[PDB]
């Protein structure tokens, strides 16, 4: 069996590998809010050598500054902890080939997006086998396919919508509107909304609840590409989400939305999402 | 009040503590960020909890699910008795006050490996959160946004590599060699490299297979690498930590060149097996 070495919120543990578990709000399990580097740990006259530590240990360090993790070992703490997790594996090895993986998340807190404020990096590291590519596979060569490089799923692979909701947090906003190729996306968590001349525009598939609310109210709707100089001279912008509702957006990056105050489209889109809801309560007390 | 929260993995349920709940370290929620969430707010009415538009949250969970290839653990029914079971268990603790319903379902436990596991079962997790919606004054004053540029780093964040380790696996390939704007970038867990006329080229930002090349005089190029120059390529070869570097000798069915490995990968193989001759040497001299 494994033996892995895993540090959560401050207290580490060398494990068998059945033992070793991770708190469900770890943002590395929530929102993949973490990195990983492996180090290739070569059989040599009976011992396992590390192959380019000081360059793999570089990159670590490398991708934890670039998400804003505290590096949570310098150089000599990594190789001491590679070398133990190694040597606690030693029987299982054997005279193979191994590799070290090592992993680091930004730690357990409550759910929100942004970066927690008193969060301790969660570190795991193990060891398994490494069967390199055989004599054959060399010689013969290996098989490749193509395919286009790859967002209309709520996947956990979040650590984008996490960076993009720190950006948010940082300059004292409530969300940050991407912008591709000068036309509107999305929030880091909401779907955005705007508002010219009292129709309602949302970017190319929309969402069926504020349609609903849109076509109740008598207000014209056409989701279609918004231009970012068509976002800084909206009438209204409003972003939604299950948890935001609807909301007005009075400020964009420091200049204010039209006059400033939240728009009368708002407010008939806001009154109709209430009604949506009273209407879910009434059946409910019907069935109650 | 300590929230009660839901946990199934590998086929066996619990309603635990939060501070009991832990999933295995392999989980590819945890490894691989292979998974989908949906969120069901819960509404204060009357002293109960009242699910808002939850078939439409249900049926966005389900799409998603398939969406990515993992099975759907339960039909409408089977989620809307989950969620009613959180929320009622939590009941105490959520008072009067709004709620969400988190759930999250990932591709479960398995060795470390991109593709999709065999016979991998889905891990679920939900649970219960205040929430506190937006005040009567931000409504009124309304909220101030920012923007910036929707988007190079080993993250844990893999969705998309598992899938497109699992497209290869599919199509019984070793790798998916990824284009973009029908440019080379990478693939699902490797490094992409082409020859053409003797020439080494990779796609524009390894350190190492650079050092390789300039140790046998091969000239190398970090540059654009077209779909058309990728399949008219004299050798096409990847590289890794686990991998080291191999020749790809066969692309979409046709074959790469001769489809045989040609020389530049036979001087960079054994370049790299020089590099660990030599820290080995180190080693050996240090012991």
């Amino acid at each position: 069996e494994p033996i892995v070495y895993l540090s959560v919120s401050a207290q580490e543990e060398l494990v068998p590998l059945s033992e070793a578990r991770v708190p469900v709000l770890d943002r590395g399990f929530i929102f993949g809010d973490g990195v990983y580097e492996v180090v290739p740990v070569y059989a040599h006259d009976g011992a396992h050598v590390p192959f380019r530590i000081e360059q793999h240990l570089d990159r670590l360090a490398r991708s934890l500054k670039k998400i804003g993790i505290d590096n949570p070992h310098d150089a000599a703490g990594w190789r001491a902890l590679i070398e133990r997790v190694v040597a606690a594996n030693a029987e299982g090895l054997g005279d193979g080939n191994a590799l070290v993986y090592l992993q680091v998340t930004r730690g357990v807190a409550k759910r929100g997006h942004a970066f927690p404020a008193n969060a301790v990096p969660t570190v795991f590291a193990m060891t398994s086998p490494l069967r390199l590519p055989s004599e054959e596979e060399r010689a013969k060569g290996v098989r490749c396919v193509t395919a286009e490089d790859r967002c209309d799923i709520k996947s956990i692979s979040l650590l984008g919508n996490v960076l993009m909701a720190q950006h948010a947090a940082e300059r004292d906003a409530f969300e940050t509107i991407q912008l591709r190729d000068e036309n509107v996306t999305e929030g880091s968590s909401s779907n955005v909304w705007i508002v010219k001349n009292g129709e309602l525009f949302a970017p190319p598939r929309r969402y069926a609840l504020v349609e609903q609310l849109a076509d109740e109210c008598g207000i014209r709707f056409v989701a279609r590409e918004i231009s970012e100089v068509e976002l800084r001279s909206a009438d209204e912008i409003m972003l939604t989400s299950a948890t935001k509702e609807i909301l007005p957006v009075t400020s964009l990056d420091d200049l204010p939305v039209q006059g400033g105050k939240p728009g009368p489209v708002f407010a008939a889109l806001y009154d109709a999402y209430q009604r949506a809801k009273a209407r879910e309560f009434e059946q409910f007390d019907l069935t109650r």
